């Protein structure tokens, strides 16, 4: 599955792109 993520994406996956949630930043991990 893909996730926003924070801090940062887990081994095994990319940062693709980026998430804004909740008035935070994530990264979007896949």
């Amino acid at each position: 599955a893909c996730y926003c993520r924070i801090p940062a994406c887990i081994a095994g996956e990319r940062r693709y792109g980026t998430c804004i949630a909740q008035g935070r930043l994530w990264a979007f991990c896949c």
